[PDB]
């Protein structure tokens, strides 16, 4: 039963650097300090959808795990709706991959394992992210990650809010399963997230994103990320996982608990 916060609780007289965070920005809280601000709606009122929203939030508040970012609270105000979540100092996954330094096999692989525990946890709670991608992986100072849903994809009501025409406030297709490409009617499954996971493993070892009509149809046909562009050393059973998880058949792809069952043994020994 979620924490409500107010707009007044924050300060703008501060120059925060929300660089490398994405759509969401950084906010300074007067009592508690640095936080992540997702503004989702601004404009006219509509206290007619408030209750539903709350219920949704209540439901999503049941998701609590070390690899999913925490909601610190919501701002539900007249003509203004926001989500407020924990601060992750290093920002999203791409930003850290596209850093000016470098990151070890042991780190990258631990990042992967952490992701996996996240996703397995989520599916454990019978929930489909529907939008897994490096943008929605956030990193703390100790390169421990947390999964986010910053485009509200896995939401229903809050989703419906972030698009209400009366609002005043896509590449994401490169991570989408092909089943869902040009077919909006097929119900997403855990597997859709697994395809997405695959393309993320690619993004990680490639330290960069992947690459419409032609391309979309190509991916539907069987096109995948150019596995040649990984100039970094990437293990055989890992490019094997990548290959297996972006299979055109949802039947062919593995569950996260299975993936981990086979990967947890493989991280600790040959990676950490
Ligand atoms: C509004 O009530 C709520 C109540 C609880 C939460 C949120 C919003 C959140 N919102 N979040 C966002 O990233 C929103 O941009 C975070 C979040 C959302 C979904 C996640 O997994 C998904 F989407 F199921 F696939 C996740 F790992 C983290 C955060 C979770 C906790």
């Amino acid at each position: 039963n979620v924490i409500k916060m107010k707009s007044s609780d924050f300060l703008e007289s501060a120059e925060l650097d929300s660089g490398g965070f994405g759509k969401v920005s950084l906010a300074f809280h007067r009592t508690q300090g640095l936080m992540i601000m997702k503004t989702v709606y601004k404009g006219p009122n509509c206290i007619e959808h408030n209750e539903a929203l709350l219920e949704e939030a209540k439901m999503m508040n049941r998701l609590r795990h070390s690899r999913v970012v925490k909601l610190l609270g919501v701002i539900i105000e007249e003509g203004k709706y926001s989500l407020v979540m924990e601060y992750m100092e290093k920002g999203n996954l791409m930003h850290v991959l596209k850093a000016e330094m470098s990151t070890p096999l042991s780190v990258k692989g631990r990042i992967i394992l952490e992701i996996i525990e996240g996703m397995a946890y989520l599916h454990g709670k019978g929930v489909i992210h529907k939008d897994l991608k490096p943008e929605n992986i956030l990193v703390d100072n100790d390169f421990h990650i947390k999964i986010a849903d910053l485009g509200l994809a896995s939401f229903k009501m809050w989703s419906k809010l972030n698009n209400e025409e009366h609002n005043e406030l896509g590449g994401t297709l490169y991570y989408m399963a092909p089943e869902h490409l040009n077919d909006v009617n097929a119900k997403p499954t855990e597997k859709s997230d697994v395809y997405s996971f695959a393309v993320v493993l690619w993004a990680i070892f490639a330290n960069k994103e992947p690459y419409e009509q032609q391309l979309i149809m190509a991916i539907k046909s069987g096109n995948r990320p150019d596995v040649d562009d990984i100039t970094e050393y990437c293990p055989r059973e890992i490019i094997s996982l990548m290959k297996l998880c972006w299979e055109a058949n949802p039947e062919a792809r593995p569950t996260f608990p299975g993936i981990e069952e086979k990967f947890r043994p493989f991280y600790l020994s040959q990676l950490e």
